């Protein structure tokens, strides 16, 4: 009724969908990433915009504050619960898509860029490129993945160990408040300003876009991807990693990939092979590196080499929209600052990557410039003494084949509980994971205390002052979702 007669007035038409439109089945599920929120069975939403201007998205908050109707904005679609365009209980509630908006504008002289929340990091990528062969910016991985969410919830790569996450190398923001007031770095204060870069997405304004300082690459990096069965001694080799790795130069990153009995180093090198050699035997001669290993290439070819294997498809790869992936996924995080003991990793390679529903376990290292930041100093707390961040993976593609895949993710989480961080189990915001907890809504505000509960996990000690900020900047808790930072408020 009356909050879609207040967007027509103030929005063209085209860009607006109700469930009755023609076009909303294919507007909503064109950046669903996960088939587990694409069934008929998924909380729906009511109308669905798809701003191309700023003031559209002002006059939609504004509407939506007047008629009591919230948003749930969307960027790149990849939230791991699907957040940005479901509810898990029935309710109402608008997704403001930003997928028309995605303009990236790369100033190359200045090293700085601005970047629309609705570009995909790939297109990031690909016009730092454009722009320069020795230039790069530190967000995730995936070409895919949105802007506007990698870099709400802090964003991290291949490049977390020479120059930290995505979110504190952002150097002004163009934001939408609650009341739908248009604000920048100047205008939005020091608090709000720390919160919204790191501190998750929903919760702090729709970021319309980010600027950004671009970084330099040398122009030749090195990439190499050797696997290690348990024969060929996996756990003494992994058993020494966890402690090396985190110590290396910033210049290298190991990280690796395990689904089985087997362990793949996959290494990203801002440098050749001729002095990557003897780093490799001089630091972490165990895992048996030579010059056969490595592939020399740009920086911006090494995004699909390293995500896909692929050497020879830049636009392709980069420039995609299709949304042709689309697993039934499930996912896990956690963080090590002890050693695992050597039975562990034993027990983790040759009992839990072969279980019914096993899925893939991901092991990246910190230490060096991520490692450097204070805990305090981003809402992101993981940080000084921190080895490495593990994923948790599951992938099927039936829809009534999740049991056990959802059992093997509940188990080994279970038996990993000794020997990861605690009191509280450290997650990664940007690996969104319900089961660490949910929101309970009181009077219609989310409650500080069902907030902490996985707040601590995200944020740790910085979830008080985000709370504290969200009580400052969205009192009435307008912009919301199962797992946001709730008001604290006097
Ligand atoms: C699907 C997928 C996710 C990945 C992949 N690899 C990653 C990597 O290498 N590094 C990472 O740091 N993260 C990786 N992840 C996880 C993604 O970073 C997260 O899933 C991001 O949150 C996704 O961002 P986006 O694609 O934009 O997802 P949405 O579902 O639109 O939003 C997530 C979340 O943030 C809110 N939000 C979106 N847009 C905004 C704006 N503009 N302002 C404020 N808040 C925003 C949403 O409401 C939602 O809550 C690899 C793969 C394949
Ligand atoms: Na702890
Ligand atoms: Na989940
Ligand atoms: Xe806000
Ligand atoms: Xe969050």
């Amino acid at each position: 009724e009356d909050f879609l007669g207040c967007l027509v007035k103030e929005i063209p038409p085209r860009l607006l969908y109700a469930k009755s439109s023609p076009a909303y089945p294919s507007v909503l599920g064109q950046t669903i990433r996960n088939s587990r929120w694409s069934s008929p069975d998924n909380v729906k939403p009511l109308y669905i915009i798809t701003p191309t201007q700023v003031s559209h998205i002002q006059s939609a908050v504004v509407c939506g504050r007047r008629h009591t109707v919230r948003i749930r904005v969307r960027s790149g679609g990849h939230d791991y619960e699907g957040l940005s365009y479901r509810s898990l209980q029935p309710e109402t509630f608008a997704v403001v898509d930003l997928n028309k908006m995605r303009a990236v504008w790369v100033d190359g002289k200045a090293r700085t860029a601005w970047v629309d929340s609705g570009a995909q990091l790939g297109e990031l990528y690909y016009a730092i490129y454009k722009a320069s062969p020795t230039l790069a910016f530190p967000a995730g991985v995936c070409p895919t993945v949105g802007v506007g969410g990698n870099f709400a919830g802090g964003g991290f790569g291949m490049l977390l160990r020479k120059y930290g996450i995505a979110a504190e190398n952002v150097i002004d923001v163009k934001l939408v408040d609650a009341n739908g007031k248009l604000h920048d770095k100047k205008s939005m204060g020091d608090d709000h300003f720390w919160a919204v870069r790191g501190g998750g997405g929903e919760s702090f304004g729709i970021v319309v876009a980010w600027q950004v300082k671009l970084l330099p690459v040398p122009p030749t990096v090195t990439i190499f991807k050797i696997s290690k069965t348990v024969s060929e001694g996996a756990v003494d080799i992994i058993n020494k990693w966890q402690v090396v790795a985190p110590q290396l130069p910033a210049d290298l990153m190991i990280r690796i990939i395990a689904q089985g009995p087997k362990a793949t180093f996959e290494a990203m090198y801002l440098g050749t092979c001729k002095t990557l050699t003897p780093l490799m035997s001089s630091k972490f001669p165990e895992l048996g590196m030579n010059p056969s290993h490595c592939n020399e290439m740009s920086w911006i070819q090494s995004i699909p080499f390293v995500h896909l294997g692929h050497r020879d498809a830049l636009e392709d790869d980069l420039l995609n929209r299709q949304n042709s992936f689309k697993p039934f996924a499930e996912y896990k995080s956690d963080y090590v600052y002890q050693p695992f003991p050597k039975t562990v990793w034993e027990q983790i390679l040759n009992t839990w990557l072969v279980k019914p529903g096993a899925g893939i376990m991901i092991f990246d290292p910190y230490g060096a410039t991520i490692s450097a930041t204070p805990e305090s100093a981003t809402p992101f707390p993981h940080r000084k003494g921190v080895l490495f961040n593990i994923q948790y993976v599951n992938y099927w593609f039936a829809p009534g084949a999740a049991a056990a895949p959802l059992s093997w993710s509940k188990d080994i989480y279970n038996y990993m509980e000794p020997y990861v961080s605690k009191n509280p189990r450290q997650a990664y915001a940007n690996y969104r994971d319900i089961d660490l907890g949910r929101n309970e809504v009181v009077n219609d505000v989310s409650t500080y205390a069902s907030g902490k509960v996985w707040g601590q996990k995200y944020f740790k000690g910085n979830f008080e002052r985000l709370a504290i900020t969200k009580g400052k900047v969205d009192p009435t808790d307008y912009f919301r979702n199962e797992q946001s930072i709730p008001p604290l408020i006097k």
